């Protein structure tokens, strides 16, 4: 009885409910956030979190994204810049978890971010230690912070606990905390405590985000190497792909 | 009987109770943003905005930030891209204006920064038109919106109304609206309309905020030239000093 | 076809994502108000509205409601006033409706209530006539204002358009506006706009909600007439029943 | 220098302050709720508050409070209940307080409370036994909890310590706490703790406020031994005609 999608209903309480929550919590969000990309799935494996359903408190990967900004940021750069651009611009969206969900272990080449908890706590895994890039000499000034071990009993989604090794790291975020940087090349990923009465919000100001999504297939490349540019790294394959599309029936 | 400073018990109780009205609305400030740089008044004559107090609805140019973000996003930067650093990088702020204050006319040549309005109604004056750079191409792609014609009657602070005079275009943003983006380059300046009943209260996400401030004096840099490097350019002299340092008397 | 209860899950998730969406707005939920008895279907047929779900936007009797606050206020008063504490106390709620959805057709004997909206906008239909209560005079003071006419093309739920006929004064209430007084002994309902993006959020403030519900069951009664006193009727007879008590399954 | 009145300018920025505080928190403020009766001062001595300020964290008997509903709910009582109506009614405002200041001890004779803090935290000191109504038999069912004894070091206003003598029993309370009852006839007062970093903030519901203000000389009466009625029985002289009437210079 293994799911391999969700139904039209099941997508549109998910993301509906998620939106009115944000708005709720002044989080701008316009018409055209609330759409069949914002309801994220991580593989086909992992649709059988709507068995049980999001607040059966179960380790699956999927979440909901509500993209404010994702600006290039382009205008006004010296032509010199146009091969670093893609390290750069401006990317604003709210996050929402369910209890016990994940946002799946990846890593970024270019896109650096920041978390900003809005509601709940956010648990975030990551490797202090930054990936490396084969020919290419990197600048460093901060390094990322080496946080704490992971709490005992961290329930992770089956079949993919192994993805989450190399994210030794462990820090527990709440609203009101300074907030956080997560260095670009960097593993990391993130979950709603199990026990939580409420679903995780956080708000993720990054530089922008290469992601050919659904909903983004058909806008115009500011600079002809990002058209089609995938800066999503996930450890796990079906991760990578279903990041892309969402199957509602 | 002009006012040269603002008293202790003036600039604790302004900047403190924006911090209150910030926390309300959720934005993570920390006991270091509470400083004495948050509080900012652009000159030795806009002081005089402390005669009358900040719910006058008089025109002066002063102006609470509170710093939450600024980061360098050096890190993991390929090393061909040191020079143009300056342009990226990730800063947040909450932006408080009192009714007829304003955010003075300035532009910048390394940061682009967007709105998002939380509290109140904001008013952007800004020029559709970027400034040039001696020497140097620049790229393009989106460019500004042209936006409309300034309302009637804006009243502007005295001795300063010719300082707005390319900042042509004018836009009226709310909450809830469309992220609004201020593209690097581009003279801006915005004020609280002064019939508000409420401060005006503005989340900005941008690039790097190059500003060697009082409360930044002794920061390190993460690249040699960006040490003291001021990217701030007020069409008013005085409010490019004032930016810098406030007089508490 | 035709629903005669609603599953666990669809209970919880209704109910755990309405306490987030309380909580998120600053209300204050606790456990013991997350219980089975916060989700209310107003009669058998109209569990049908979990067919399509909360956000069909279909024309059902349907609501939730956390109580926080349903205090007697017996105590500190003159033994004399016993027999009309029943229409004094304290109750303090916070109502959530779903597009479409009503809180239907009912008139309180005792419980004078008074409506804050939060979140969205709410329709109220009432009768600005009050009704009269055999062989006992009542006073008089301010009444109920006259309000206006319905707006055209009230979706009513099926089989219940006519509970609605003598509630002929519309208002619409949205948040910021002054306190809405609803008096005792006057017939109202309400619901969320169809079209509305988000659920309807109103906090009650009234007098002591006389209920036997199934959370209610086994508390004690400061006055022994209390005691399984019911000051509720809804002109339709399956609300009156559905109201104390939820078929979950 | 003993102050003796406050400022114009103190007094409008003191409650334009604390109304877009309490906007910002979704309390419904309306604009002839903010007048010249909202911010209290309790006695001429206490004008001092303004000598160093309403962030000095000085102890001092002041306090703003924002009434948005006052309802007798006397509209459908049967006749008998007319000398106990006073007993009755609904009364919602929000009450804000700075660091160290507190609403000075005082009891009704009629009307019952509730707390609801939704900013900062609260410090409620209180007698846990109800004073008696010489001639008449009162009513009895759940009566006040004892609380805890008072921390250490909490300073009083300088000539009134001993006002606050038999208000033994103390309780702290926080947001998202259950709502905490203070029964009719029972001495309270309460203040926000000196080192908060933003002021208290609370919705208190209560029964019907009889208090001849200001900003009240003019309402009708709907019964007429209400007219005139004064509810309030502060501990200290001076605050029981303070209540009535601010000083504004
Ligand atoms: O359109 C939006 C906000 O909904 C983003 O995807 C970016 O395009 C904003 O620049
Ligand atoms: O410290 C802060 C936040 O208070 C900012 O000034 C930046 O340093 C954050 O990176
Ligand atoms: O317990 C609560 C709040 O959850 C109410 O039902 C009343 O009992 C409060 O007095
Ligand atoms: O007018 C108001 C709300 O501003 C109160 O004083 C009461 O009159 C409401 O019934
Ligand atoms: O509007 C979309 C929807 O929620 O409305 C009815 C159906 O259930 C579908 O899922
Ligand atoms: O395409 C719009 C939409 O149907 O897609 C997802 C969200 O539920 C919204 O209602
Ligand atoms: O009141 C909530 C809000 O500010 O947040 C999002 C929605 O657009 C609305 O403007
Ligand atoms: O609204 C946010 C979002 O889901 O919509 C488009 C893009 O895929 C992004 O993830
Ligand atoms: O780490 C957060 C994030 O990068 O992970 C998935 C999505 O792209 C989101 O922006
Ligand atoms: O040291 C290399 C590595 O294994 O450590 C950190 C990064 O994730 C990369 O995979
Ligand atoms: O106990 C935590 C841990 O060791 O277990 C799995 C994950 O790899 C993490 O490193
Ligand atoms: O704590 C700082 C201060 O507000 O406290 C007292 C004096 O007025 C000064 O302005
Ligand atoms: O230096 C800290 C401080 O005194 O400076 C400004 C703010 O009022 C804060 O209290
Ligand atoms: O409740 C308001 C809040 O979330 O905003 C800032 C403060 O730190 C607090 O955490
Ligand atoms: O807290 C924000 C801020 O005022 O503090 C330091 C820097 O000057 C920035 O403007
Ligand atoms: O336009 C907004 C801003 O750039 O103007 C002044 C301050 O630097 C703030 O960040
Ligand atoms: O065209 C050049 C200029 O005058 O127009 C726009 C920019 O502000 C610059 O000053
Ligand atoms: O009327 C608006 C305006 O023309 O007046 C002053 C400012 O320069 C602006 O362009
Ligand atoms: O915890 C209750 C629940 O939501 O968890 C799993 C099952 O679906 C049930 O509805
Ligand atoms: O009884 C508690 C509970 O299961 O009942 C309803 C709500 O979902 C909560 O989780
Ligand atoms: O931050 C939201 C909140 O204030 O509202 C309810 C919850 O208890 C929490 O305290
Ligand atoms: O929590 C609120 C509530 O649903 O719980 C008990 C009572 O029935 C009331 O309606
Ligand atoms: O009108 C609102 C209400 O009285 O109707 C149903 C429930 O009792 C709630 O308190
Ligand atoms: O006039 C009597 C009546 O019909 O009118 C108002 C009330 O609802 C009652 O039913
Ligand atoms: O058109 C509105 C109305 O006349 O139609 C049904 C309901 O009775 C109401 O009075
Ligand atoms: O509008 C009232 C006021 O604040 O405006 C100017 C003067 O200071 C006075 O206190
Ligand atoms: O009378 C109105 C008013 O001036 O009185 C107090 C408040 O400041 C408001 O502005
Ligand atoms: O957004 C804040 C708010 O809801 O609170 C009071 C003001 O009227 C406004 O409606
Ligand atoms: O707005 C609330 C209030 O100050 O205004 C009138 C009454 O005095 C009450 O205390
Ligand atoms: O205890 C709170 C209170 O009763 O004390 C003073 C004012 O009347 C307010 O309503
Ligand atoms: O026992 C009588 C008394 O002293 O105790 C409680 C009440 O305050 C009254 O003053
Ligand atoms: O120590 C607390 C206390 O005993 O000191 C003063 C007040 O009367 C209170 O009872
Ligand atoms: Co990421
Ligand atoms: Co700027
Ligand atoms: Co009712
Ligand atoms: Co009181």
């Amino acid at each position: 009885s293994a799911r391999t999608s969700i139904t039209r209903r099941e997508y549109d309480e998910w993301v509906r409910e998620a939106a009115a929550l944000g708005k709720a919590l002044r989080y701008p969000i316009t018409e055209k956030m609330v759409n069949d990309s914002a309801g994220i799935v991580f593989g086909a494996d992992q649709y059988d979190a709507f068995k049980n359903g999001m607040w059966s408190g179960e380790p699956y990967e999927a979440m909901i994204i509500f993209e404010s900004l994702n600006e290039p940021a382009v205008d006004g750069l010296p032509t010199g810049a146009a091969p670093y651009a893609e390290y750069s611009g401006l990317c604003d969206k709210l996050m929402i978890v369910h209890p016990g969900k994940f946002c799946p272990p990846h890593h970024h080449g270019r896109k650096t971010e920041s978390y900003e908890v809005v509601l709940g706590e956010m648990e975030v895994f990551y490797s202090p230690t930054p990936s490396a890039e084969s020919g290419v000499e990197l600048l460093n000034f901060s390094g990322m912070p080496v946080g704490s071990p992971w709490p005992e009993g961290v329930a992770l989604p089956k079949g993919r606990e192994s993805s989450y090794e190399k994210l030794t790291s462990y820090v527990r975020l709440r609203a009101g905390d300074p907030k956080f940087v997560m260095h670009r090349k960097h593993l990391h990923a993130f979950r709603c405590p199990p026990d939580s009465d409420v679903p995780l919000v956080v708000r993720e100001v990054s530089t922008y985000s290469h992601e050919p999504t659904e909903a983004a297939a058909g806008n115009h490349a500011p600079i002809p190497s990002w058209l089609g540019m995938h800066d999503n790294d996930f450890v796990s394959d079906a991760a990578n792909t279903g990041r892309l599309q969402t199957a509602i029936s």
